[PDB]
């Protein structure tokens, strides 16, 4: 498609639980992508990831 779709489910870097709530229902810590990008053609948003974390509440949509 033209517009990029949000990455697949994530995993808690503290415990290791997978979910799509962006949060770990076990401990209560935000979840992160367990399978990060290894091959970057440009890596424009590479280091930017360090300052990519932001506060924004969104609503999920049913497929
Ligand atoms: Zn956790």
């Amino acid at each position: 498609g033209s517009h990029m779709v949000e990455m697949r489910m994530k995993k808690c870097p503290k415990c290791g639980l997978y979910t799509l709530k962006e949060i770990c229902p076990k401990c209560g810590e935000k979840t992160v992508i367990p399978k990060p990008p290894k091959f970057s053609l440009e890596d424009r948003w590479g280091k930017y990831r360090r300052m990519l974390k932001r506060a924004l509440k969104n609503k999920n949509k049913a497929e």
